[PDB]
């Protein structure tokens, strides 16, 4: 009835499993090959015939590069997503740029790339860590048709985001000292006021660095709030609504339950 559901219905294991259903083709997009950001990586389920996917970018923090995040690209995709993965121009590309690079790079991804015909261009996505999670709130606040939109330890000296419209969640570090929490996401969080849905998961004692390194609670959050905003897959808000409980790896969750 949902013409964008994909996958199985969903359960705890499906999303704290190393992969998704679907296994997962990689492309390399070279510097020498696109202007407007830093190349990447696509990666995509390899299977056609359970229709288009949605698709998201993402980028590093200040001094990274797409490596530093690269686990997510195939565990996101094998959920059912077209996941391209930017290096920025330069290391040191401050938050705006950051988000001008991913909207380039979604518009490569749609308009030009080798997979464009894969990828449901109306249902589209951005996140990314640290400068690249500020980046995530640029690029909502430049393109308000995006569906979801997933800051990840964000840093950003810009601290409003009245125009985004996107629904967003922020995942946070309780106890990062880079883009403190109290500073960055919460902030950033209480300042979506435009935003459709929101939510806000800090992480127990996690640190800056969290997204470096498989994260399964990080992983279940970005994959339901994906399938829930981008595909409409409701079955994916058992998740979200009620928010779930600060305890064990979670000390805190905000929420705008019920995702009418």
């Amino acid at each position: 009835a949902n013409p964008y559901q994909r996958g199985p219905d969903p359960t705890e294991s499906l999303l704290r499993a190393a992969r998704g259903p679907f296994a997962v083709s990689e492309q390399s997009v070279s510097r020498l090959s696109v202007s407007g950001f830093g190349g990447g990586r696509i990666y995509y389920p390899t299977t056609t015939s359970q229709g288009t996917f949605g698709a998201i970018a993402i980028s590093p923090g200040f001094t990274a590069s797409w490596s530093s995040l690269a686990w997510l690209g195939p565990r996101l995709a094998s959920h059912g997503f077209v996941v391209i993965g930017i290096e920025t121009n330069t290391r040191l590309d401050q938050p705006d740029s950051r988000g001008r690079q991913l909207l380039a790079a979604l518009d490569y991804l749609t308009q030009r790339s080798s997979v464009r015909n894969r990828v449901d261009a109306s249902r589209l996505a951005v996140a990314g860590h640290s400068m690249g999670g500020g980046g995530t709130l640029e690029a909502a606040k430049s393109r308000t048709s995006l569906k979801a939109a997933i800051p990840i330890a964000p840093w950003n000296l810009d601290k409003t985001w009245p125009e985004v419209r996107t629904p967003t969640l922020i995942i946070g570090g309780e106890l990062d000292s880079i883009a403190p929490v109290a500073t960055h996401s919460i902030p950033f969080y209480n300042s979506l006021t435009n935003a459709r849905e929101k939510a806000y998961l800090e992480l127990n004692n996690a640190s800056h660095f969290f997204p470096q390194f498989s994260n399964d609670t990080m992983a279940k959050f970005m994959i339901s709030w994906m399938k829930r905003f981008i595909d409409d897959d409701t079955r994916y808000d058992q998740f979200l609504c009620p928010p779930p409980r600060a305890i064990g790896d979670i000390s805190d969750y905000r929420d705008t339950c019920p995702h009418t």
